[PDB]
RNA sequence: GUAUGUCUAAAGUUAUGUGCUCUUAUUUACUAACAAAAUCAACAUGCUAUUGAAC
């Protein structure tokens, strides 16, 4: 069905969850359906972030069983892993394929282009959104896939003209959701008292725990204050954010024991760069630190805003990835139905 | 300078048609005509500034 209707359309919009692994499957799907020969020259993938690129395109690789670079490759800032010129699949940053538009912009060494993560809604991606919009009237034979989620894929489609969306199920577990009946008074308060409460009306076994906060500082206050809960009253707590050295960033991912609850004290980076196993509970704060531009000022700030409803809700699917989960919101219904935004 | 005013008790009918017992003001406290032109006695012996999420 897939192969079909990009076919039958010059345009898709794809809701891939996250269980569908979309990103591995697609790619290798409309290859080996003919299109990256020299019959239409190579596909393109953007992702908007580096790490991202290479370690699909090695995963990519391996799953068509090429040395990476020969056949599946990528192409992303300071480099490019593309043995031939026709290299058939190419994974990028959404910033070099922008770069390219500019020498190129027919992009004629491509027959496809799959923007992968497209609701991230990245300065390029959201640039190339409009580029391609124009560049397929000059070219009929470029197929263009566009990545979804379920916020917005009606939006993303009445933009590409109402063209067809496409909806795959993914192999997700259920997350218990759970509004604070009121208003908190200062979140990191709430965040340790809830901590503790998961923690220990369980037995310690068996169920891992994310929370989100919103920068380093408030972050290293809060391991400081729940460490001392426990000595009062096993637990392992550790942190992540992105100016966390790449050591201490590492460790995150190794295991931990029967009977020991592993707790993770997180920034955004665990929304989406950052991708845990065993996590069954989420706490979510509900604020976020994000930078606006006051052109007016001519004036950055870093405001500490209630986040997004989108961004509430993949808060809360990060629980429900290993098994099924709880996420625990400390805020309200209706300040998620008003204060925050959708999008 | 603790306003002041009015009222009534009248007379019956004026002849016709003792216990108990609190109290360090625990008072419903009351009056304003009186006076108002308040400043010597001030003030310590030497002046400060601080931390961003993520790509
Ligand atoms: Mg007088």
């Amino acid at each position: 069905q897939l192969l079909s209707l990009i076919r039958e359309n010059q345009v898709v919009v794809i809701i891939g969850e996250t269980g569908s692994g979309k990103t591995t499957q697609l790619a290798q799907y409309l290859y080996e359906e003919g299109y990256a020969n020299d019959r239409g020259k190579s596909i393109v993938v953007t992702q908007p972030r580096r790490v991202a690129a290479i370690s699909v395109a090695k995963r990519v690789a391996m799953e068509m069983q090429v040395p990476l670079g020969k056949e599946v490759g990528y192409s992303i800032r300071f480099e490019d892993v593309t043995d031939s010129e026709c290299t058939k699949l190419k994974f990028v940053t959404d910033g070099i394929l922008l770069r390219e538009t500019l020498l190129d912009d027919t992009l004629d060494k491509y027959s496809c282009v799959i923007i992968d993560e497209a609701h991230e809604r990245s300065l390029n991606t959201d640039i190339l959104l409009g580029f391609f919009k124009i560049l397929l009237a000059r070219r009929r034979d470029l197929k263009l896939i566009i990545t979804s989620a379920t916020m917005n894929a009606k939006k993303f489609s009445a933009f590409f003209g109402n063209a067809p969306q496409f909806t795959i199920p993914g192999r997700t577990f259920p997350v218990q959701t759970i509004y604070t009946s009121n208003p908190v008074q200062d979140y990191v308060e709430a965040a340790v008292s809830q901590a503790v409460k998961i923690h220990l009306a369980n037995d310690c076994s068996s169920g891992d725990i994310l929370i989100f906060m919103t920068g380093q500082e408030d972050i290293e206050t809060t391991f400081d204050t729940l460490q001392e809960k426990f000595l009062q009253v096993d637990i392992e707590i550790l942190p992540i954010y992105s100016a966390l050295p790449a050591d201490l960033q590492f460790k995150i991912f190794q295991d931990l024991h029967g009977t020991k609850r592993k707790i993770i004290i997180a920034t955004n980076i665990a929304e989406t760069s950052l991708t845990i196993k065993g996590i069954r509970y989420v706490i979510d704060c509900g604020y976020s630190k994000l930078k606006v531009y006051n052109p007016k000022i001519g004036l950055d700030s870093l405001v500490i805003t209630p986040i997004s409803k989108a961004n509430a809700d993949q808060r809360s699917g990060r629980a429900g990835r290993t098994a099924p989960g709880t996420a625990y919101r400390l805020y309200t219904e209706d300040t998620f139905k008003e204060d925050m935004y959708l999008q």
